[PDB]
């Protein structure tokens, strides 16, 4: 008999199916051991040292305490007896560095005296699952100590900011480190909305008929924005800074409602002419197989799933055997799954719509051992559609509409090119004395290729057009006649950047190389449920609190909310798991200072326990606490004081004999930071 350890009870079941009659796979019920939580964990042996509690030895090379959770005794005492009566010990945990820990802490838990085999996979199938029973990965300490790394950082990060958010901000928070990176993106977006001042802009709209020059002419009417007057371009939302004054680029008109009514009524009467015509063939490629990152964002934006319900789901397919592994940096299709794409592509869609040639989405990963494949479905075919609907019916619905996206991302991606035209226009008129240009533009879809499968979902906030949208312009020629059936002078405003959503946090988190596959939707959960950020329809708003603590990190911290650095941190941790860094010095460097790392680092700036122990007395709580709005008519400050009952108003007046006197007016979640105006807030001084 083999005793088989696995992360799940789903999973152990599944393996179990799988490696038939021999075999006993059971559950670890993830980690089975940590870092002491509190001073009960502590063993008798270690409560004579005086770092057991913090379970670090930083005097001693960052020597852990690991003592196994005490809701995990009985499962190891339980996984102690089976090893009691097998031959051999399977270690079947992800391939992670996440599941190599877990496999290395079983190893140092229960001392095996029998031979190991680590197994590697990252699909559940009867191939792949007996594939890796015969073929074992030696265990890979590198992995181990980069996970480990992490661990002792979050436990050394935690155990030197705790006391100082808990003295400055508000007892009860934790730190968290990358989080508070996260939650500094949503505070700065929400920051310079509060800032942003709108800029008023005009210029007009046409419609435009064609069919008296041509009445072939498909569609007869179309629309245009003027763009130019008497040889200078028409300002747009584009040529405004944030604070609503021009831009120093090339001159512009500022058109107002006025100005630009009475150049579209010494317009109409008249007639426009084509000045110009062009078309420009575009092919469109496919989007890559799915990786954490974009299966995320697009989950969120088609189904409208929290990072953190598609990281459920997925990990139900996952372990269930639907689909691949679901923590990937890989875009990278095996060469099963391109010709099972190709062939599904071919039957569901056609000859023409398959690529001609197979197409391969090879990055570069930042780790072989943990990253072999894009998320796709499991299998050398993939299971079908329908037959996946009618098994996750009921109330695995969501199971289904995230395989049906996994499936239809696949087969898009081996799919053809997507072609059209973009279709340009210059008209041209005259308003009196004065040369008016009139600007339209198009895009057809003459072949949809891959679009047919799969079109990516536009960001709710962030708007544009999908990339099957058409708008389509009749034929024209330099010199044609055109007839305005409509002249309306439009007036127009400049809009505060967008909130990010979930899936444009992702976005952001990936491309500022803070976040990473295994920590994407952690992140964004964590930062709801501390408190930190709620949502607003799709929309991520940081709370007042957020606010607070974002400051306290900013002024006197800045390092550890510093993009670049908080990047370089990740980059220097995915060093370690490749071999190429120690985790010892890099924990030395990090804590106790060093002279390696980025320029002005915390490593190369004195180490975090120099960093943070700077004197905090000379840190004011009460400003801490106090988030400057702006002033009000008279010229007094008018700040949000985050409180133990919550947040309220405040400003400084006049009393009853002689000032200076707090006003005060309690506040809600209901309104967002950037909706708070002065006007709002006089109203709520009032009643």
């Amino acid at each position: 008999r083999r005793l088989v350890i696995v992360e799940s009870p789903t999973k152990a079941r599944k393996l179990a199916s799988y490696l038939g009659s021999g075999y006993i796979v059971e559950s670890s019920r993830g980690h089975i051991r940590d870092l002491p939580r509190a001073a009960s964990d502590v063993p008798a042996k270690y409560k004579s040292q005086p770092w057991a509690r913090l379970g670090v030895n930083v005097d001693a090379d960052f020597e852990p305490l690991y003592i196994i959770s005490p809701e995990k005794r009985s499962t190891v005492s339980e996984l102690r007896g089976l090893l009691k009566d097998v031959d051999e010990l399977y270690l079947a945990t992800d391939g992670d560095r996440e599941g190599e820990a877990i496999a290395w802490h079983l190893l140092e838990t229960l001392k095996p005296r029998i031979p190991v085999k680590r197994m590697v996979f990252h699909e559940i199938t009867e191939p792949a699952i007996r594939a890796a029973a015969e073929h074992p990965r030696d265990l890979d300490i590198d992995l181990v100590d980069a996970q480990e790394t992490r661990r002792i950082l979050d436990r050394l990060y935690g155990y030197e900011v705790s006391p100082v958010l808990w003295k400055k901000v508000a007892p009860k928070l934790s730190a968290g480190r990358v989080q508070s990176v996260a939650t500094r993106i949503i505070v700065a977006r929400e920051r310079d909305r509060m800032a942003f001042r709108s800029a008023a802009y005009w210029d007009i709209l046409a419609k435009l008929d064609a069919s008296v020059s041509d009445p072939d002419a498909a569609p007869p009417t179309f629309s245009a924005r003027l763009t130019a007057v008497a040889g200078r371009r028409v300002a747009t939302g584009r040529d405004f800074d944030s604070l609503g004054t021009l831009r120093k680029g090339d001159e512009v008109i500022v058109l107002d409602e006025g100005s630009a009514t009475a150049l579209a009524a010494g317009l109409d009467g008249t007639q426009l002419t084509v000045a110009s015509a062009e078309e420009k063939p575009y092919a469109r490629r496919p989007y890559p197989p799915f990786m954490t990152s974009t299966l995320q964002q697009e989950a969120s934006r088609k189904l409208r799933f929290s990072a953190e319900r598609t990281m459920s789901i997925a990990q139900r397919l996952y372990e269930n055997g639907y689909i691949t592994y679901m923590r990937t940096d890989s875009t990278t299709l095996s060469e099963s799954a391109i010709n099972a794409a190709r062939t599904q592509a071919r039957q569901l869609y056609g000859d023409e719509y398959v690529a001609p040639a197979p197409r391969q989405y090879t990055r570069k990963v930042k780790n072989a051992q943990e990253a072999h494949e894009a998320i796709r479905p499991a299998g050398e075919t993939f299971a079908t559609p329908d037959a996946v609907r009618r098994e996750l019916d009921g109330p695995n619905i969501d199971d289904f509409r995230l395989y049906e996206l996994i499936w239809q991302r696949t087969v898009a991606s081996q799919m053809a090119d997507a072609r059209g035209m973009t279709l340009s226009l210059r008209i041209t008129g005259m308003s009196g004395h004065q040369e008016v240009v009139f600007s339209a533009t198009g895009r057809t879809l003459t072949f949809p290729g891959f679009l047919k499968a799969y079109v990516e979902t536009v960001d709710e906030l962030v708007g544009g057009e999908a990339d099957d949208a058409e708008r389509r312009l009749p034929h024209l020629t330099p010199g044609q006649r055109l007839d305005i059936v409509e002249l309306t002078p439009d007036g127009h405003a400049t809009n505060p950047p967008a909130r990010y959503t979930e899936a444009s946090l992702v976005k952001a988190l990936e491309e500022l190389g803070i976040g990473r596959p295994s920590t994407y939707s952690s992140i964004i959960k964590t930062i709801q449920d501390r408190g930190y950020v709620h949502k607003k329809g799709s929309a991520l708003v940081p709370s007042w609190v957020a606010f607070a603590v974002t400051g306290l990190l900013e002024q006197h911290f800045g390092r550890l909310v510093d993009y670049d650095f908080t990047a370089a941190m990740e980059d220097e941790l995915d060093e370690i798991a490749a071999g190429n860094e120690r985790r010892t010095n890099w924990l030395n460097n990090f804590y106790f200072g060093g002279d390696h790392g980025v320029p002005d680092s915390v490593a190369r700036s004195g180490g975090l326990k120099k960093l943070v122990g700077i004197n905090l007395e000379g840190i004011d709580a009460r400003e801490v606490n106090s988030i400057k709005l702006f002033d009000d008519t008279h010229g007094r400050p008018i700040y949000v004081r985050v409180g133990k009952n919550g947040p309220y108003l405040e400003r400084l007046v006049a009393g009853d004999t002689g000032e200076p006197t707090p006003q005060r007016a309690n506040l809600s979640d209901s309104i967002t930071p950037d909706e708070l105006t002065l006007q709002v807030a006089e109203e709520l001084f009032a009643t």
